[PDB]
């Protein structure tokens, strides 16, 4: 039950690297060794601490890093990306085929930064995991609105 978010009050540069730590379990799904992590984001993550941009603005930029893509995407065909992309955002698996082929028509056409921008801009991310809020993933429940046909 460790819920990670921003506490409107946390200036600490530890407890803001301890939920970026958490936010590379979530995207990544490995565990960033710390010296890697200064090597890769120190520049991105005094932006965080400081203020100068949002867990959202920081999150959906972890998801544009090809350490993230080389392992998730470029062995990985198109469409295993999605669900395990939407996984790591949102918490759920792809609703439809025309829906894995909108994430897959999306990603084909403009990129991976497209993608990515996609699952954070999606209605579901903003209103639960917001600009404050890491997509922590959803417990086994998810179960809701379904009613009698």
């Amino acid at each position: 039950m460790k819920v990670f978010k921003r506490v409107a009050g946390i200036k600490d540069k530890a407890a803001i690297k301890t939920l970026i730590s958490a936010a590379y379990r979530q995207i990544f799904e490995r565990d960033i060794a710390p010296y890697i992590a200064q090597n890769e984001f120190s520049g991105w993550e005094s932006k965080l601490g400081n203020g100068e941009i949002t867990v959202k603005e920081f999150i959906e930029g972890l998801g544009y890093s090809n350490l993230y893509l080389k392992e998730f995407y470029t062995p990985y065909p198109n469409t295993k990306v999605i669900e395990l992309g939407t996984k790591h955002f949102l918490g759920r698996a792809p609703i439809d085929q025309a829906e894995i082929r909108k994430y897959n028509q999306i990603l084909a056409t403009q990129g991976i930064r497209a993608f990515i921008n996609a699952l954070v801009n999606s209605q579901e991310y903003n209103e639960v995991f917001g600009e404050d809020t890491v997509p922590y993933r959803r417990f086994p429940t998810l179960e809701h609105h379904h009613h009698h046909h």
